[PDB]
This record gives structure tokens, C-alpha cells and sequence, in this order.
RNA sequence: AUAGCGUAUAUUAAAGUUGUUGCAGUUAAAAAGCUCGUAGUUGAACUUCUGUUCAGGUUCAUUUCGAUUCGUCGUGUGAAACU
């Protein structure tokens, strides 16, 4: 299952595990055939989440190569559902994203596109951390000391999926992104003129 | 006022009575009869945010302490904004 990676050269126990998983799946499910055909992985990181629960929960973040992204997003629910089954942890997916530095412009003729920027990329990471669902809203809080703070408003209907994942997400985001993230569930409010 | 003191004239403050700071324009002087428009002046938001760690001063405070004196130094400790 080095076929599932871009380096193929070296893989951790964790990456051996995920590779073998995606193998097992491309074999079992005709559902995911095409989707797992097109998905190549760059990287896999593992995380340990320890909370006041005394529950130490292993959580896995897997990095899809950018060209597999559309297909990944198409297969997301089925995929995370089956992968959470094949390992006793929970899974997340991201796109592998480069970041171009502000003041070191390497080539005279290349304008660093905003698609790769510290911010935009980090934000995108959040969008992926929630991946089956989406932000209903996002707000930033300034505390009195000068700490920035994030809090995010989420579709009611997706509570089932996202409830336990929250801690994992805040741990991951605090780690990679350096950001404090909070969540809320509201109902998605559509403003309709209904004719009764 | 005073070995000086009147007067005339230009100029300075008085003057926010030339106004960048800083004026006015319904009725005291003051918005052009009305639109288009070139020079001129004027221009929406986004890009390494951010946490951690070490040092160095510099300010800050003092139920930290000291040292001397007519008040500086040293030392805390923490607070910081740094670099
Ligand atoms: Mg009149
Ligand atoms: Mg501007």
C-alpha cells in the first residue's frame, strides 16, 4: 500500500495501517471503487487527545493529495464512516497545502497566489476538520488581555456526527494552527416567504 | 510713563477680521439656474494572523529586601512595551 502514498519510500506504523485500510476498502466496497482509485495520500499524522474526561482518545489526520480532493469531498461521509470502523480511532481528512512566505519572494515573475497563504490555508484546514458538515457562521472574539478567540456556529442536524469530534478538532487546530476554537450548534435559519 | 515722553506714517500682535492648524456662506457678505465632463484633488475589503521558549536591557509597581544619605545604587519578585 505504498501505492496510496506519493513518496512510497517510507511509511510509519500509522501510515502502514491507513494504507492497508484503503486497500481493504478498495477491495470490499464497489461503492468506493472509483473514489479510492483516485485518492493518493501525502502524509498521515497521529494525535493524542487527553481531556478532563480521563479519556485518552487517539485521532488520525490523513492528508489527501490535492488532485484527489474533489473526489474525497464527494466520498467524505461513506469514507470517514468506514475508516472509523477499520481502526478504533476517529479520522479526519485535509488537502496537502503549501504556504508561500510573505517577504521571501523566490522568483521575480511569480506572484504568490492567495490560495496559499498562512491564513487562507489554516482556515481551509478548519473547513476540512468539519468535513462532512459546514460552518453556518464564524466569529472572532477579542478578550481583554489581547488573546484572540474563535467560535463557530454549526448546523443542528449534524450534531450526531460532530459531537465527540469537537475536542479532537480543537486539539488538532490548537496544534497546527495555533488557534483557540469554540463551537455552537444553532438551527440553520432559512428566511422563507412560505404561502400557507 | 520717566532722562526721556508726545505726534505722523509702513509694518507685528491684537485677527478664529485670510482660517493648514482655524473662520464664515437659510435670514447678517456670501452654494453658480441646471446636468455631462478632461486636467486637479479623492479613493472599499483580503496575504506570516499566531503560540511557545531563551536572553538582553528599559520602563512600571511595590505588604521584596537591602546599601548607604539627604538620595542614588544594588536586589528581588512579578507586571508590561519592547529589542
Ligand atoms: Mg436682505
Ligand atoms: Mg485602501
Amino acid at each position: 500500500a505504498l501505492a496510496k502514498f506519493h513518496k512510497k519510500q517510507s511509511l510509519t506504523k500509522i501510515e502502514e495501517q491507513v494504507g492497508s485500510a484503503l486497500v481493504e476498502l478498495q477491495n470490499t466496497h464497489p461503492d468506493l471503487k472509483t473514489s479510492l482509485e483516485s485518492i493518493i495520500l501525502t502524509q498521515v499524522k497521529e494525535f493524542q487527545i487527553n481531556k478532563t474526561n480521563k479519556k485518552a482518545k487517539s485521532a488520525v489526520l490523513i492528508y489527501v493529495h490535492f488532485q484527489s480532493y474533489r473526489v474525497l469531498l464527494s466520498a467524505a461521509r461513506k469514507l470517514i464512516i468506514e475508516l472509523e470502523k477499520k481502526l478504533k480511532q476517529i479520522v479526519f481528512f485535509t488537502a496537502q497545502r503549501k504556504i508561500e512566505s510573505k517577504w521571501v519572494k523566490e522568483h521575480k515573475s511569480q506572484q504568490r497566489p492567495r490560495s496559499r497563504c498562512l491564513t487562507y490555508v489554516y482556515d481551509a484546514l478548519l473547513d476540512d476538520l468539519l468535513l462532512p458538515s459546514t460552518l453556518i457562521g464564524k466569529r472572532i472574539r477579542a478578550r481583554l488581555d489581547g488573546t484572540s478567540f474563535y467560535r463557530i456556529q454549526l448546523d443542528q442536524n449534524d450534531r450526531d456526527f460532530l459531537e465527540e469530534k469537537l475536542d479532537a478538532i480543537t486539539h488538532i487546530y490548537k496544534t497546527v494552527t495555533t488557534r483557540e476554537v469554540t463551537f455552537e450548534f444553532k438551527e440553520d435559519k432559512t428566511f422563507h416567504t412560505f404561502k400557507k
